[PDB]
């Protein structure tokens, strides 16, 4: 269970640009208190780890979080079950994790001044947002209203501290950037599978738009659909008839056409309801959200796909939260997992 | 030299307080945009990563990151060779790393609002600070300016854009609470050894005065001295006559007196100066804060205790940056430690 052999092991730096202040470097002045004056940052590079089996047998996996949180979802469960990593080498994968630009060991791109600001120019907004525990509580639908948990959960129970505890701000760099960083690992890995996660899900569509390396993409509870420019369909608003989903992105039909050429599966857990649900905004916010992603998916399969949706429950899986993958039933989760690599030899050399 | 054999991996998260915003939260309203309303923030957790052996010896390692780093440093090296987690791993030590808070997967508290302020509270400071490429370069001894290395040098050339994408600002965390973050996680482990590096020197000093169960320290390249509270002895000012080192930090002697029940080793590279050094401020500073340090054993001697400074060079080690971890010698910086922690006995059960 626990036991893992490693051929390798190692993290790097990708990606990323440079910023620069004004003036000279004057290594007889004092360095101590820290300017901006002739100084060089390097900013919104990612960081990423590998762990590889020995002897792999089909594609690596990238992993990557959800918005807010790092890699460490995929190392354990809030209450120190293996997480995906360990899973996925011991199911013979070379496995990578990354902490995107602005997360965890990512870039935090911040100077000498207000936050984000270098000189004159704001490179991130120096106002931030954050969620709240209430809020991810029922953004991940542990339970409707915070403190409570649905009757099938799989959420370890007890171990709220330590979830809760993952989770944090991300600066405002663009996506763009965040997107550019995981084209490079790409590059630099070959053909891989993405695995992906809410706020990421969005982000490895678009990347495997720019990055033929992507052989497959596999999507937890993905967070912001996405449609071919000007083709978005009507998606209604929510119960409360006054909000919305995520604005849907919108991609050049050219590369919308890409994601028809792999793979590609959205995973979503239990308690989406079915039905309008006024008094519980993230709930409603879910069904329609999960509505709009199979309309995504029914257009990419209109176009030559291999688009599905899972829905954990139709598995013989109940009680999943937004994070299937480190919920109490993880490894049957990761057993659906390994289905889907198998069915298109994505666990073959 | 790259295999691994883990008896179990892992990640958690231990340590940090709560903090609260006004009013309450209503699952029925919008949750985001995100709001400080009814809201639940954790703030100043840690992230702790382990790594087990199988059939593991002596004492579990907790690696802890210099100023503005992160575990990465203990991973890997810039240029992609062992880091010193594989290589104790590897000597048979279950191997802890941490992102302290404020750093990487540790938390960075800030919340809706400008950067750190929580309503009217500042939690942590707006204006950052953070070390440029120039900066670092000189701190850490890579060469005597920007861009240019000594002929002796360590450190893996080709391979300076990866180094310096690992280093980023820290928000305004008090040392206490960093401090109080490791304490747990000592208490959490049992008996263990500290290595320290740079700015993590002085704080694992103090986790030692708070926690028994460190039972040694090695400390690479510490920059802050400490010294019992009204004994701080006379130390110079820089050769430019108008710096200073790094205030000492003073403890109360009955908590200093604890360093002297456990063996203590600091470990400096090369370059640093004897003489004074008017054009190079860092390779000047470097030599006082060494004099520094080498007071601040010589206290902990004079209660009984057992603390050395190991100059890298006397041991046949020539041209060691201030991170000699992931230098192109580690391998032999590490064959010193296993060293030092098998002459204390802290290699064996
Ligand atoms: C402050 C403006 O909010 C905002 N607006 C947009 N659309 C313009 N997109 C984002 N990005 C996200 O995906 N949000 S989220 O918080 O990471 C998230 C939401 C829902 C479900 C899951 C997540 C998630 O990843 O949690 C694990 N955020
Ligand atoms: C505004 C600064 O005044 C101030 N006083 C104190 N005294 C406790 N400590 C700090 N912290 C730092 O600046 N640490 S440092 O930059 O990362 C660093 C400096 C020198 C040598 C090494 C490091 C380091 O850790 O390199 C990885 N700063």
């Amino acid at each position: 269970k626990r036991k893992v052999v490693l051929a390798e092991q190692g993290s790097f730096y990708i990606g990323g640009r440079t910023v620069t202040g004004p003036g000279k470097f004057d290594p007889s002045k004092p360095v101590i208190r820290y300017s901006n004056e002739g100084a060089t940052f390097y900013i919104n590079q990612m960081y990423v780890n590998f762990q590889a089996p020995v002897r792999p047998r089909g594609l690596p996996l990238v992993f990557w979080h959800g918005g807010g949180l790092t890699g460490h979802i995929w190392e354990s469960t809030p209450d120190g079950r293996p997480g995906f990593q360990t899973l996925f080498v011991q199911d013979r994968h070379t496995v990578y994790t990354i902490d995107q630009p602005g997360r965890g060991r990512g870039n935090i791109p911040t100077f000498n001044g207000p936050f984000g600001q270098l000189e004159e120019e704001s490179i991130v907004n120096t106002v931030t947002g954050n969620s709240s525990k209430e809020g991810a509580w029922v953004r991940d639908r542990l339970g409707p209203a915070p403190g409570q948990f649905f009757e099938n959960s799989q959420f370890p129970r007890g171990y709220e501290d330590n979830y809760f505890k993952e989770m944090g701000f991300s600066p405002s760099i663009s996506s763009d950037e965040i997107v550019d960083a995981v084209v490079k690992l790409v590059t630099h890995i070959g053909p891989c599978v993405l695995v992906t996660h809410a706020a990421s899900g969005v982000l490895g569509m678009r990347v495997a738009t720019h990055a033929k390396n992507v052989r497959g993409i596999v999507a937890y509870e993905p967070a912001t659909s996405i449609f071919p420019k000007g083709k978005v369909p009507e998606i209604p608003p929510l119960a409360d008839k006054k909000s919305q989903i995520f604005p849907p992105f919108e991609i050049q039909e050219s590369y919308f056409k890409k994601l028809a050429k792999i793979p590609i599966q959205f995973v979503f857990g239990d308690n989406i309801p079915k039905n309008p649900k006024s008094a519980y905004w993230f709930l409603d916010w879910w069904r329609v959200t999960r509505y709009a992603h199979s309309l995504s998916l029914e257009a990419i399969n209109k176009l030559g796909g291999q688009a599905s949706l899972l829905d954990l429950p139709t598995a013989g899986l109940r009680g999943n939260t937004a994070f299937p993958f480190t919920d109490r039933n993880n490894v049957q989760v990761a057993s659906l997992l390994s289905d889907f690599l198998g069915k298109h030899g994505l666990d073959q050399n």
